[PDB]
C-alpha cells in the first residue's frame, strides 16, 4: 500500500518520495488552475493523499479573477480599507472581526492561504507600500497585525506577512542590501514579526527580496532558522516572494521551505545540487516536512471544497465601521465638524471626489463591484451635491486623460461665483496613491503640487469671504506636506484609503452619527527635511539603492522626534473626537514577579458618543546604552462611551517588554535605575499622567545578524 498523509507515520511518508517528487513539492507552480486567477498555487503528490493547495493575494482583500467563461455566477471581493486604516483604529478586537469577514471570503471562494498581512515598519514616508504596512511603532504594528492574523486564521485559512524583513524601501528591492548592527534589526524591524509569530502562529511566512549585511533575506540561515524557528517557535512554512532569491541551494539550507511561484531553472539547480552532492537530503526533507505540516491543516486536505456562497452583503457592513473608526480628524476649528443640519447644498472640490480612491494599486488591489465615491456618499446622507461643480469635474477627466498622475482641474473652468451663490459649504479632496513598484516622488507624492495649493487657498479665501467654511478630505496613502497649507482650511479629515465603502464612511463622519476616534500610526513631519532616515533613503526624483546603511539606530519614525523634540505637523497617536475625555488616576500595582499592570478609568462628558484611545508610553534614561525618549508599551481603546459615561480599562506591560537588546553581550537587557511611565493622548505630549518606577536573563541569543568579515 502507498503511504498517505494523516495515516502513515509522517517520517515514513517522506521516505516514499523520490528526488523527482520532492523537488516538485518545494517548487510550486502558477486557465490552468483550480481557482480562476488568485495568483500562486502549490503542487500536490496525489498518490500519498496530498492535495494541490491554493494561495491568493491580499492583504487588503482576497484577490480573485472576475467571471470570464464557463461559469454561472460572477465572483467579486469586498474591498476593505488598507492596513493603515486598520492600524489607525488601535482596536485589535475590531481588526479581529475584519479578518473574520475577510477569512470567510478566503474559505468560501476556494483559497487555503492568503498572503496577508505585511507588518513591516514604516521607516520613511516616501515608501511605496506604506499603506500595506501598519505603523512606525513595532508594538502597535505587531499587535494589530497579530489580531488580523487571528481573525483570518480562525476561519482555518492561512496567513502570511507579505514581507519578512527589511523591505522598508522599494528601489532596486530585488538587489538591495540593508546594512545595520544587530540591535537595530531586533528591537525595531524584527519586533512586529516576533509578536505575530509567538501569538498568532501564522501558517506561512513570506521572506523579502533585499539582503542583510551581505546575505539575502530568503537565503539567510540565522534569520530564517535561528531567529524565526528557534527563538520565536515558528511551526509553519517559510516561502519566498515570487521569482525571489539567487541560489536555490542557499534558500533550502537557510530554512526557506517553498519557492514561489516556480520556474524551470530553479528545479534544474536543485536537481543538480543533490546529484552532485551539495544540498543534503536532511535539508530537503526538513523543508518538505514543513510543507506537510502546512498542507495537513488546509481545508483542501479536509476537502471543504469551494461552495462559492460568501454572503458578501453581510461582510460589507463590517468594513464601513472599520474605515469609519479608522479615520482620524486632523484639525477641527470653531467646532465646524460635524456639519450641522443647516448644510444641505454642498460644493465638492478635488478630482478624486468623483474618482474616489479605495486602496493601493498593483498586487494589493482587489476585485470590487462598486466604489462608493464621495459624490455618492453625500447622496445617502441626504445632502445635495452641487450640479455645476459636479458637471465640471465629471466632464473634465476625459480631456485630461487624452493628452500627457493626473493634474488637478484648475479653478479657471469652474465657476467661482456660483459656488457661493447656491452652496452652503465646500469640501476638498486631495488624492494621492503610490504604486508598490514605483517609489513616491517628492514633487507630488509627498509635497502638494501647485495645482493643489492654488485650489486650497483659492477655495479658502473665496469662501471665507462669504462667511462659509471649507473642509479638506485627505484621501491620501501616506504622509504629505501639511504645515504650509494647513492653516487656511477650517477642518481636515484624514480618510486614508477607505475601500469600497468610502463615501459612506466620510458621510457618517460629516453628518455626526459616528465619531472619528482614530489616531495616527505615524508621525507627520513639518517638511521633508525633518526626516532623519531621509539620509538613508533614495530620492525617487550607488548608495541607498544597491546598498543601504542604518545609522539612525533604534530611533525611527517618532523615537528620534521625541528624544530631540523635532517639530512635526502631527505626532504619533494624535487624534480628536467631538467629545472630550478625562482620565483616572495613574496607579499601577507592581506585580510580585516584576512586571507592570496599569489600570485607568476614562471619564467622558460630551453631547455625542465617542471612543478614547488610551496610550501608555514608557521612557528610558539610557545610562547603559543610548535609548529612545518614549516607546509605547501598551494601549487601550475603550467602548462607545455615552454622555457622562466612564469605564475602567486594563493595560499590561510584561517585564520582557521593558527590555532592550544589547550588541556586546548579544542579549537583551533591562537597564536599572529610575524609570518613567506615562499615559497620554499623543506621543508628543508635554503633560502626561506619570507614575515613576524603579526597574531592577530576559533573553540570551546567539550573534545573529552581524556584519560580514573576510
Amino acid at each position: 500500500q502507498n503511504p498517505k498523509l494523516g495515516v502513515s507515520p509522517i517520517q515514513d511518508v517522506i521516505n516514499a518520495m523520490t528526488l523527482d517528487e520532492k523537488i516538485q513539492l518545494v517548487v510550486g507552480s502558477s486557465q490552468g488552475q483550480l481557482v480562476q486567477g488568485a495568483a500562486g498555487q502549490v503542487n500536490g503528490i496525489e498518490r500519498l493523499g496530498i492535495p494541490a493547495t491554493v494561495v491568493a493575494d491580499g492583504p487588503a482583500g482576497l484577490r480573485i479573477d472576475p467571471k470570464r467563461k464557463n461559469t454561472d455566477k460572477t465572483f467579486y471581493c469586498t474591498h476593505f480599507p488598507v492596513a493603515t486604516v486598520m492600524s489607525s483604529t488601535w482596536n485589535k478586537d475590531l481588526v479581529y472581526s475584519v479578518g473574520t469577514s475577510m477569512g470567510d471570503e478566503v474559505k468560501h471562494y476556494g483559497v487555503d492561504v492568503l498572503l496577508a498581512p505585511a507588518t513591516n515598519i514604516m521607516r520613511n514616508p516616501l515608501c511605496g507600500r506604506n499603506f500595506e504596512y501598519y505603523s512606525e511603532d513595532p508594538l502597535l504594528a505587531g499587535t494589530i497585525c497579530a489580531a488580523m492574523v487571528n481573525g483570518i486564521e480562525s476561519n482555518d485559512v492561512g496567513t502570511s506577512l507579505k514581507h519578512f524583513a527589511l523591505n522598508n524601501q522599494e528601489t532596486n528591492r530585488t538587489r538591495n542590501n540593508v546594512i545595520g548592527n544587530p540591535r537595530t534589526f531586533r528591537e525595531i524591524y524584527l519586533k512586529p514579526f516576533e509578536i505575530v509569530i509567538k501569538e498568532a502562529q501564522p501558517w506561512t511566512v513570506m521572506t523579502s527580496y533585499n539582503l542583510i549585511n551581505g546575505t539575502m533575506s530568503s537565503e539567510r540561515c540565522d534569520l530564517i532558522t535561528e531567529i524565526l524557528r528557534h527563538e520565536w517557535g515558528f511551526k509553519g512554512m517559510v516561502m519566498t516572494d515570487w521569482f525571489g532569491g539567487i541560489s536555490a541551494a542557499a534558500q533550502m539550507e537557510a530554512g526557506n521551505d517553498l519557492l514561489m511561484p516556480g520556474k524551470a531553472d530553479q528545479v534544474k539547480e536543485i536537481r543538480k545540487a543533490v546529484l552532485n552532492g551539495r544540498l543534503s537530503m536532511e535539508i530537503l526533507d526538513r523543508n518538505v516536512r514543513h510543507i506537510l505540516e502546512y498542507i495537513m491543516q488546509t481545508p483542501r486536505f479536509k476537502q471543504y471544497v469551494a461552495d462559492n456562497n460568501p454572503d458578501l452583503k453581510g461582510h460589507a457592513l463590517v468594513a464601513r465601521n472599520a474605515a469609519t473608526e479608522g479615520m482620524v480628524l486632523l484639525k477641527n476649528n470653531k467646532n465646524v465638524l460635524p456639519l450641522v443640519q443647516k448644510i444641505k447644498n454642498i460644493a465638492l472640490f478635488g478630482n478624486t471626489s468623483y474618482d474616489f480612491i479605495a486602496g493601493g494599486t498593483g498586487s494589493g488591489n482587489v476585485n470590487h463591484a462598486y466604489v462608493v465615491s464621495l459624490l455618492d456618499g453625500l447622496k445617502n446622507a441626504g445632502y445635495q451635491v452641487d450640479g455645476d461643480i459636479q458637471k465640471s469635474y465629471i466632464e473634465y477627466a476625459p480631456k485630461a486623460k487624452a493628452n500627457l498622475f493626473i493634474p488637478e482641474m484648475s479653478l479657471a473652468e469652474l465657476n467661482m461665483s456660483a459656488a457661493v451663490k447656491n452652496n452652503d459649504l465646500a469640501i476638498i479632496t486631495i488624492g494621492k496613491s503610490s504604486g508598490e513598484f514605483l517609489d513616491r516622488k517628492i514633487s507630488d507624492s509627498f509635497n502638494l503640487t501647485k495645482e493643489e495649493k492654488d485650489m486650497i487657498s483659492g477655495v479658502c479665501n473665496a469662501f471665507h469671504k462669504a462667511g462659509k467654511k471649507v473642509v479638506v478630505i485627505l484621501n491620501v496613502c501616506g504622509v504629505i506636506e501639511t504645515k504650509s497649507w494647513i492653516g487656511g482650511p477650517d477642518a481636515v479629515l484624514l480618510s486614508w484609503l477607505p475601500g469600497q465603502e468610502g463615501g459612506n464612511c466620510v458621510a457618517d463622519i460629516l453628518t455626526g452619527k459616528e465619531n472619528p476616534s482614530g489616531r495616527l500610526p505615524m508621525t507627520w513631519p513639518v517638511s521633508y527635511n525633518d526626516v532623519p532616515s531621509k539620509a538613508d533613503f533614495p530620492n525617487p526624483e550607488v548608495k541607498n539603492v544597491d546598498y543601504t546603511e542604518y545609522n539612525d539606530g533604534v530611533y525611527v519614525g517618532y523615537r528620534y522626534y521625541q528624544t530631540k523634540n523635532v517639530p512635526v505637523s502631527f505626532p504619533f497617536g494624535y487624534g480628536m473626537s467631538y467629545t472630550t475625555f478625562k482620565y483616572g488616576k495613574p496607579v499601577v500595582t507592581k506585580d510580585a514577579q516584576g512586571n507592570i499592570k496599569v489600570l485607568v478609568t476614562v471619564k467622558n462628558a460630551g453631547k455625542v458618543a465617542g471612543k478614547e484611545v488610551v496610550q501608555v508610553y514608557v521612557a528610558a534614561p539610557g545610562k547603559d546604552m543610548d535609548k529612545p525618549a518614549k516607546e509605547l508599551r501598551g494601549f487601550a481603546k475603550t467602548k462607545k462611551l455615552q454622555p457622562g459615561e466612564s469605564e475602567t480599562v486594563t493595560i499590561d506591560i510584561p517585564y520582557k517588554n521593558l527590555a532592550s537588546f544589547n550588541e556586546v553581550d548579544s542579549q537583551w537587557q533591562v537597564e536599572a535605575g529610575n524609570y518613567k511611565v506615562m499615559v497620554a493622548k499623543n506621543a508628543a505630549d508635554l503633560k502626561p499622567l506619570t507614575t515613576v518606577i524603579t526597574e531592577e536573563v530576559t533573553e540570551k541569543v546567539r550573534p545573529c545578524l552581524l556584519k560580514e568579515v573576510k
